[PDB]
């Protein structure tokens, strides 16, 4: 399948040039193909972009509980979210400062202490090492204790950061905190987690996520709650039509924050879109697939909050639930994409929800957009494969994606 | 298996020098390790040798309908073949000219149009872009068709060339037809496809075919029908038998062309050369496998018509029934062969042919020279691995056809 | 897991810079990530280690018959020892000379002659070729003979060496004698054999051997036989305490050399330390797993020989039976261990010994152990993995083993 024609297409693909490329890219093209199949691009991916900016990594409310630990893989980093004892979250390589063992191996869970399960090294939740079995009398353990990361909390979902020079979060975190704050994702739990791998490069994924323009053709589920091009991309930015500020008006009437807002360098944006005719949330139904809600947001109809943080995610927030999507790169044709569903703690599986009621429409949805980034991935591989232009109408989040990309492996390769 | 030996034997590998090995190369010896296990020689294979020659594709039959198509892979490239309206036969890159996309996504098939799975650009079946969605009002649909791919059409038998300055196929297609003519390929149908992946070089695969120095011990079934060194080789290109020449003689008196020819450049064989003893097709009893056949060819006893092209395609067209091969690179230590039963079009499974009786002979063989090249392959990674000399006698066939390769990787990297 | 875990932790790795890292090196730290995960310093491993030094093969007992054959693969190098007809064991490069195949495919046998299976040349077994069919009468075999693969005879254990200018071994072969003939393994048949591939670096596998600071935590099965960090380590190199010299007296009194040494320049270690407690083997009972003994050790409870041989082995020569760890690296993050428990020849299955119990014991700790350097490795991938301290007390092995590996590529970079 793909990982051999992967293979077959860097055998005569031609160097990488990466500034020349980077140099005669046009914003309204698909970018050439090394982009997306080659190592060398991948690897600048990785070393300049996901271990450079910060990335939605889980929810609090998966570390509600003392002791609780979290690990997930970015690249090639083991990190392990650790709620310490006081009550901070913090994060940390999950790589004992002895021989470099992972500590933590379980994906969730509790302990008292980080115990590396080589040969004991012992940690407090706050990293530091606080036991080492025969190490001699001029070992210092103040110098071994576990390293560091990055981390932030984004009204109940968190965050991280690989650099030892993170990039501001607290211009997001400030425009995003009223339109989050509503949802009260702190007293969530995590209802369902889904966790796949599409067979094509993570900007796919990405491309894929910021247009429509594929939508009525491949997801008829998803057709039936989400609607237009101004929805799902930018063109707002320039400007709101009179119908879709008759609902952010609707919804800040209520007290509920809608309005379309687009980061000055393009990483984030906010907007709470209306649903399709009269749909209430994701469901095969429209109706809320949770009776006890997820927040306080209001009037019913608010529709989806759609929050993208480039490079790690896209989020729906619902009235009664909400969703949270981690993009994750796995080599220079798959990547990870784990979707998380949250409702309120205090909702009762078969009681104020069905599961599959609930999750059906986005695990299809998700499952068709794999199908198709896998296609698409499969033609790029082609020696033939050409930039086509996008579609001003149907793909302007697509551009603006590809643009932010660009811009941003041009600053980290200065 | 031979996956990790390929990595363990590039790991201390010297480099590949291409230039300064083919300098030194001898005829009478087999190939240096790197030319049948380094990486890269083989992007040097695809790029200079799979992407410039004339390649065997499919026949012609499986094409017979309105809106027909096939695809194949051939390295990277995905290629379809289509019937188009006007009843001509064309090849296109398999890649939507949009964001890239395979277009055919299934291995044959009927389609009024080319419709792009993922925004659905419509594509004539010339390969014309007819309808692109909101695309804009200064966008040129004329730049935007898919691109061509050389196709020939050799008596009922589609060749492909991924080069835009394709070498010359007439002077093969002229000697050829005479030959091939009389199996009436048009009117054939497939009555059988084996697809097989064989875990050696391409190379291997072909110097495994160009002897029958390795048959008496390993090809039982194949041993009672197809028969002597000047049958499978070359020497008689320096001259022709009494015994041999008879039968090219027997068959020429009937109207059936026979006599052994070679190409100027060692490309191409054609030769209808006797079976052993009284057999008169590839089965176990030697009777003709189907009893409608395919074509004119006279006498009954004619034999088989070898015909060789490289680097793509042998072939048997025998008096009831053809089968052509497909040999295709996938990795540096990979190879899919493809065999295809050719049948009368109107010949019917069960009452004309068993496909038991049919295919058994070949499928038994194949599977013997796979594991035959696999063995040689494993051996051939060892550090330890040196040329050795070709036998003259019963190995001619095998030093022309490296005499061919060489020849053409030098001439593609002056 | 692992393998995607290496691919990405590649990407951005730094460069190698061998000479600088070894330069920088000090040895009372784990290494720098690339000398566990690099392929560029896996590739020098097999070069300059692997293919140069001399390696553990086999007992010699599996070679007892006339005509008997055993193979094995050594990085990319296949290797087939053989009992020729003179009652020698020879070994030879498993490669035909003609076209390279593997000549016996098998695992072990018996052959008369070593025949290809390709073209059937034929080879006696001291490796002359004695048959070549059709090569015409200026073929001179005296050419084309087996390649031959450096061999000795350690008192019934096979070593073999890659190199055409093998390093001297008669130091190793004089030390060792004393201690391995009361063992009398020429009179032994293998009982069991047990392969399995850890996915970490073969350094891994040897530092985690080379130390028990993980032993209480990780071998409840082993702990009840197996002790003290100077029985695992070497630091009575610089004096034995006054328990173990008298261990050491009570065997060698009984006519048992048992004193530790160790090499020069520390390739390899013999020492015959006590058991934990009253254990007498390695057994769950710590009872003798066999009755009739292999060899002639006294005292009963004269514990285990240990012997290491870098970088090929480690072994246990028990009174009752013995076993052998060959340690053979498969990629950067794989390494192959394969354990032989050797028994009196005439000890009979299920009357001298139980299977399960005779084996029991090695199977879970290898398992253990796997587990073990296959998390360590995981956290090295990490990009954050940097050296840590070695314990002095519990890891003076390590450190030996490290200065021993860090020595042998610097001469051998010289
Ligand atoms: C349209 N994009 C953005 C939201 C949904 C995603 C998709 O088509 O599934
Ligand atoms: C002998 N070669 C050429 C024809 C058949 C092939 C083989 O041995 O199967
Ligand atoms: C302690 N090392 C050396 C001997 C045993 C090995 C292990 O812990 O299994
Ligand atoms: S690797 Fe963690 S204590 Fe040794
Ligand atoms: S990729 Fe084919 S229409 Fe968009
Ligand atoms: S490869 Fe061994 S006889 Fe031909
Ligand atoms: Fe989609
Ligand atoms: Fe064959
Ligand atoms: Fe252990």
């Amino acid at each position: 399948g793909t990982e051999n024609l992967y293979f077959q297409s860097m055998m005569t693909a031609n160097p990488t040039s990466i500034h020349q490329r980077l140099d005669r890219r046009l914003s309204g093209f698909s970018l050439e193909q090394p982009f997306y199949t080659s190592p060398e691009v991948y690897a600048l991916d990785l070393q300049h972009i996901f271990y450079k900016q910060w990335l939605y990594a889980v929810p609090v409310c998966q570390l509600a509980k003392a002791g609780s630990y979290t690990t997930l893989r970015v690249g090639a980093y083991e990190v392990v979210i650790v709620r310490s004892r006081d009550g901070e979250v913090r994060a940390f390589h999950n790589s004992c400062r002895h021989r470099g063992s992972l500590i933590c191996k379980a994906r969730q869970g509790q302990v008292a202490k980080l115990v590396c399960p080589y040969h004991q090294w012992t940690y407090e939740l706050d990293g530091k090492l606080i036991w080492a079995n025969d190490m001699g009398p001029d070992f210092d353990a103040s110098k071994y204790g576990l390293k560091p990361v990055n981390l932030r909390n984004l009204d109940g979902l968190i965050y991280i950061c690989l650099s030892d020079t993170p990039p501001d979060f607290q211009t997001f975190a400030q425009l995003a905190r009223p339109y989050l704050e509503v949802h009260d994702l702190k007293d969530a739990k995590v209802a369902f987690t889904s966790t796949i791998i599409e067979k094509g490069n993570w900007k796919l994924v990405w491309e894929n996520n910021r247009e429509c323009y594929h939508c009525s053709s491949n997801h008829p589920a998803l057709c039936r709650s989400f609607p237009d091009p101004e929805v799902a991309g930018v063109q707002a930015d320039g400007g709101v039509s009179k119908k879709l500020q008759a609902h952010f008006d609707r919804c800040e009437a209520a007290g509920t924050p809608a309005q379309f807002v687009l980061a000055g360098d393009g990483q984030y944006r906010l907007a709470r879109m209306p649903l399709q005719e009269k749909a209430l949330s994701y469901t095969m139904d429209g109706k809320a697939a949770v009776s006890r809600h997820l927040g306080r947001v209001a009037p019913p109809d608010a529709g989806t909050l759609l929050m993208f943080h480039y490079p790690s995610t896209w989020n729906h927030f619902l009235p009664d639930h909400s969703l949270t999507f981690r993009v994750m790169p796995i080599s220079p044709t798959e990547t990870e994409v784990t979707t998380t569903w949250l409702v309120h703690k205090d909702a009762v599986e078969g009681v104020d929800y069905d599961l599959k009621r609930l999750t059906e429409v986005w695990i299809a949805t998700n499952d068709e957009d794999r199908e198709i980034v896998e296609t698409n991935q499969q033609g790029i591989l082609s020696p033939a494969y050409v930039p086509g232009p996008y579609s001003p109408g149907q793909e302007s989040g697509v551009m603006q994606f590809v643009d932010w990309y660009a811009a941003s492996l041009e600053r980290a390769l200065a």
